[PDB]
């Protein structure tokens, strides 16, 4: 069993469900971005979900990642972005803005704040569906609130659901997007490109996925999939010391998980 700088680990085979690795793995901390995992999911769960529908970013998206200093997808106020761009935005540069856009398209409600918090009910109501007990959101992007948290084994669970779905599969194991949006003239802009923020996509052989997350109150996070030899093990590091750790704390839960 490989020591690691995370105060909370697990990982389990993803086919069978069985445990492969634990360290407080029941443990409730702050989950920093990983919270976007959900986020995703709901979205892609929802029944009148349109890859191709348009949104227009907002001005309170900007202002938003502004004023919580959050990672950001750059995406350009004015602008009509799809609903799959925003999905890449949300989960390779781990995009806040994204994911306020994702909020405030599909909760119920007549004002963005109405929708956002009807969102955040819906990612809760989802925990609950998947018997989740130690988990609870307060946000859309994991950004502030001691009310938001989980556990990993709560977001292992939370991730082998999401990679369910193939759309959400394609995208956690994307290295690169460039997204080409339309300008209020019509035109269609090219954004910079957008990177992956898990290097495991690129460091370690077989990776799938899924999610990384680093904030005041979670620390470093990252939630892992690799498949190796028709065997797919998944699961998540909360408070690891940094990212370069964060990275060797999962890859060797991996390695230990693979040659178990």
């Amino acid at each position: 069993k490989p020591t690691i700088a995370a105060v909370g680990g697990y990982a389990m085979n993803n086919g069978t469900g069985t445990t492969l690795y634990t360290k407080a793995a029941d443990t409730r901390r702050s989950t920093g971005s990983t919270t976007k995992i959900m986020t995703a999911k709901v979205v892609l769960a929802q029944s009148n979900l349109n890859l191709d529908a348009k949104v227009t970013i907002q001005k309170a998206y900007s202002d938003y990642v502004v004023a919580n200093n959050a990672s950001q997808a750059h995406l350009i106020v004015g602008d009509k972005v799809t609903v799959r761009q925003l999905l890449y935005g949300l989960m390779l540069p781990s995009g806040c803005d994204a994911a306020y856009a994702l909020a405030d398209k599909y909760g119920s409600g007549s004002t963005r704040a109405a929708r956002v918090k009807s969102f955040i009910g819906k990612m809760n109501t989802a925990a609950t569906n998947l018997g989740l007990h130690n988990t609870h959101f307060d946000s859309f992007d994991g950004i502030g609130n001691g009310a938001n948290y989980s556990t990993p084994r709560d977001l292992t669970k939370i991730a082998s659901s999401a990679m369910k779905n193939s759309t959400f599969r394609t995208v956690v194991k994307t290295k690169a997007y460039t997204a080409k949006t339309v300008t209020k003239t019509g035109s269609i802009r090219t954004m910079d490109t957008w990177k992956n923020t898990n290097g495991l996509l690129s460091s370690y052989s077989g990776a799938i996925g899924v999610k990384t997350g680093a904030g005041p109150e979670a620390k470093y996070c990252l939630v892992f999939a690799a498949t190796r030899g028709g065997k797919t093990v998944i699961g998540t590091v909360l408070a690891s010391t940094s990212i370069p750790a964060r990275e060797s704390d999962a890859t060797k839960i991996m390695n230990y998980g693979f040659a178990l």
